[PDB]
């Protein structure tokens, strides 16, 4: 029993893959997924008739704190199991939002997320590709663009390897109404603001968030 | 009430523990500050008989051992209480302000929590960058969220292109530490993580097993530790 | 702001016809769309299936709604398209007397609560209703939250039940039947597979605490008069109004 | 990764001295000793008044810690050690020498998993009396296996049986908690309904905290019980 939202900004939503709009590609990745109810949401009215199109709901929003919005005007109880799930990937496998959403439920941690192993050194160093350190349950110690955890010895010979350690965080987040309500209500971070990751807001409140391990021009074209 | 152990090194690229400083061996400047901090007990923790004799002259306590398995079989050798507070100070730091052992002592007196530890702002870049300092980001009550030798936490926008230049927000870990002598007993006991050998970084084992490490920012910076002759003269002439 | 929906049941096997039965002058469903007027609802819709109760609620300046119980305000909600915050209170139409103050209470505890649903009890001061099975028990948390709805006597006092079950304490509370919960969540509770405890008690409200959701309950503003179902009651009711 | 206090209780109106009880060649505490030895507690601390199993305990080469509502017994042992709050404390009963070791290490397991308060078990009821046994606590769990409610009555009720079955969970008496649980619970006010069931988990849910309740279809008071444990150990 969850909700899918997925956070359109705005052009990559409407982006042509292979005859459907990027946006179209994931509401059908979140219907495969089982969820009750799909809600797109947009600051544009071009997005919001692609989606409607597709007989995708929509919830308009200003231009996690856009779900915030969306939480509020379709007044979700506190319990209303919510997964993100954001825009940029139209291929995430219907099962991960399965899996975000139940370890969510069996859990009682504020937040869900996901992550894959990084087996390329390119990745590992790319600011744009961010990583997770996690503690021994699973539950998130950091999030960072930096590279983490640094390996000292190999690094301190070279940077053109990698080990097998390294987590890229997915940009699926699994949580409660009563959360976000929660996560807004907090003042932003300082911390959020110097990596610019809006989940180290959580981090920096004491919560915890746990992790269960499974942009430009695409290849992603060619995969589907 | 708290309890001070110094570990007496020796390793070094010369017979650091007994290194005269103005009359008196180093290893008793450093007993002198753990006095000045209000340590209800000062136990200087070395193998080597003439530091023991130092020591002991100077009316401080010792604890022949066989660095952290050495607090351990300290706290063993002396059947010190659970509860116990202990600040592990180190044996090459002549001039550590007695005000931060007790702030140590203090922070881990306060809160239900593993560890207990200090961390100075990073002023130069180049420190920011040097994997050899590490750096540590906290939680809007200073437990540690993470200890690295990346430079963390990354910023963005400022290190877009290379890492050039840096901001006002960085903080580096300074290695003293306060536990109690149970959980020193837990930790000693732990099986190492593969996080801590990754990041050749101890204190990341506390974190792994679900511990919290909490950290503040050293009331008085630390005059640096002494392992290299020059360090002496300038401990000498500052002494 | 909220909305009182009345679901009106034509079929009754002691009394046919009930929702226009006469009473004082004025068809039952009548008196219940007077009691949900005087709540202060925006709008009041009876839901009913049979045009004849349409043109008696029509007549008296009532709305209708031209349609399994939760299933039944569903439809309701379908037609009428209401928004998702929309605050609904489901009144029976088997209840002329129901107190207009308690259908307000609802709506008010159910409006600053982000809670599934919102309900009321009353206390229980004989031991023939604590142990009866018809009467349903109701135990909450700290802060009204109901812990668990039940047909067995809980809490259970054990010290007492030790020595006898011909007498209880003030921690007893009878479960009342009228609801709150905003149009998102009715649309949403019903198509939830039912959970095994629901079918066990034979208390549906136990498919929102299975599925993790809360349930907000008060000691209800007045204690209502029961349903009119029989023809005893209709006679009763005819006499006290 | 998880630290094991066993309360030694001593007394029992049918069985006096319990802890010392020689069970196969070992006292009934030693053996409880040895389970949660094979569960993997990092620590197992035996909390006992008592200097008899005292060294009984020390004999063994097990720790103790000499020591008024039970929980707060545990709680005691707690500041005695001072564990930090996130340390996770499993309470078993010194008085279960045949209780497996992996429902211990189960219980540790889903306090850790789970970020919740209290973690508790439970196994399928299959017989009348002990449903309509008032001893026999009943628990109700949720689609997550939270628990619902606890009570001494038949829960859930059977309206038309009743007027047994397969959908009753029996409650179990070991806990995980976290040593900072331990003393929130210890500090909050007695609620209204533990004292009217006499369960102390009710306190819990009254507050508003959570308790995980696990299934598993897997207690010495009296000597025909110390017979049917001797006899199957």
């Amino acid at each position: 029993s969850f909700v899918v939202i997925i956070p359109a900004r705005y052009g990559k939503p409407l982006v042509d893959i292979n005859g459907k709009p990027m946006i179209v590609h994931v509401l059908e990745r979140a219907r495969e997924s089982g969820a009750e109810r799909i809600i797109v949401a947009t600051d544009h009215e071009d997005v919001a008739r692609a989606v409607e199109a597709a007989g995708g709901e929509v919830c308009m929003t200003r231009a996690t704190e856009r779900l915030a919005e969306v939480v509020e005007k379709c007044a979700f109880s506190d319990d209303t199991v919510i997964v993100n799930v954001q825009g940029d990937e139209p291929m995430i496998p219907a099962t991960i939002i399965r899996q975000v959403a139940d370890n969510l439920a069996q859990r009682q941690v504020g937040m869900a997320t996901l992550a894959v192993p990084i087996h390329n050194a390119e990745e590992a160093f790319n600011p744009n590709a961010v990583k997770v350190v996690l503690d021994a349950e699973g539950y998130a110690l950091y999030f960072s663009r930096a590279t983490i955890p640094w390996d000292r010895d190999r690094f301190a010979e070279g940077l053109e390897t990698v080990g097998d350690n390294f987590l890229r965080h997915l940009g699926i987040y699994g949580y409660r109404a009563g959360f976000i309500r929660r996560y807004v209500n907090w003042q932003p971070s300082p911390l959020e603001h110097i990596e610019m990751l809006e989940q180290l807001r959580v981090l920096w409140y004491g919560e915890k968030i746990h992790v269960a391990v499974a942009e430009d021009l695409e290849r992603v074209r060619a995969e589907m």
